[PDB]
């Protein structure tokens, strides 16, 4: 595979965003690697926060939420996904496989030894980051899920969904900042739009951007259904804590929360909540409450442990 690289001139100055780039190398599958970046926050020897964007966003979504958390103490990791952000592009939209974002998120874990995580996952971050746990049971210490899914293309995904992926496959050119205003419930200012942008100068960055929605599984028959699946179960066994964090204002993951809570253990006796006046992209619209209520669901289920552990 080939891949882009968008020139730095494009992450100057963006509001609200003034974070150091971290970088490391993942394997591309096709015997070379690609460059993934990412934030690295708070104190270096706290359990960590690991949020994960999804389609079509990047670690900017989350920075409402960063300095919430470490001004909490916490240590903070948001990378990006390769496609996304800071991150190398493959440049051909076969390229992207829901397998192959699944192993570039895991070799960051593994890279950065990642342990007692606390996950928050919102889109394909959610997709991604429920196999991750689902799959690596002892780095996580809880989850916090707000407006995902995790489908096996056992069932229909419902009118939310479909209307998107129709669309985001029928346009000439796929406007990323078009798509973040049709999923917020608040009037963004344009140099936030264009923070949005920034990855994309122009169409051939767009190619991971453009292949997301046909990876979402809708059929039985997906490359991924039987890993979802299998997701599933180790998710019908997760005891650990688990809150749902979905909002009110967003139709493609409406109600999702309530099959989280039937089927996870761990959901039950959390305080599980919807957020108020927040679209799909909830981060944008309601990023500091949802810190907020991240900082206390982390409060409210110690980890106990000795120093060094
Ligand atoms: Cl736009
Ligand atoms: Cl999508
Ligand atoms: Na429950």
């Amino acid at each position: 595979m080939k891949i882009l690289r968008t020139p730095d001139s494009r992450f100057a100055n963006l509001p609200d965003y003034n974070f150091d780039p971290h970088y490391l190398m993942v394997d591309d599958s096709e015997d070379s690697e690609l460059r993934v970046h990412y934030l690295d926050e708070g104190p270096r020897d706290a359990d960590p926060v690991l949020l994960l964007h999804g389609e079509p966003s990047w670690c900017y979504l989350y920075r409402k939420m960063i300095p919430i958390l470490t001004a909490a103490g916490h240590r903070v990791i948001a990378p990006d996904l390769p496609g996304f952000g800071r991150s190398d592009k493959p440049a051909s939209r076969t390229d992207y496989t829901y397998q192959r974002h699944v192993n570039w998120m895991q070799s960051v874990l593994d890279q950065l030894d990642l342990n007692n995580i606390t996950l928050f996952c919102q889109d394909w971050g959610g997709l991604i980051g429920l196999r991750l746990v689902a799959e690596n049971p002892d780095r996580f210490a809880r989850v916090a899920a707000g407006n995902t899914m995790l489908p096996t293309g056992d069932h229909d995904l419902g009118e939310g969904f479909r209307k998107w992926q129709q669309f985001s496959q029928e346009i000439p050119q796929f406007h990323v900042g078009g798509t973040i205003k049709s999923g917020t419930v608040t009037k963004l200012s344009q140099a936030v739009i264009d923070a949005y942008n920034a990855p994309f100068p122009d169409e051939s960055y767009k190619e991971g951007a453009r292949q997301f929605p046909l990876l979402v599984p809708s059929t039985p028959d997906d490359p991924a259904s039987e890993n979802n699946r299998a997701a599933w179960i180790e998710l019908s066994k997760w005891t650990k804590p688990f809150i749902t964090l979905f909002s009110d204002s967003d139709p493609v993951t409406a109600g999702g929360d309530r099959i989280m809570q039937k089927i996870i253990p761990g959901t039950k006796g959390q305080a599980h909540t919807t957020i108020a006046n927040g679209g799909h992209f909830l981060q944008e619209d309601q990023g500091e409450k949802v810190a907020k209520l991240l900082v206390q669901f982390i409060h409210d289920n110690p980890r106990h442990h000795h120093h060094h552990h």
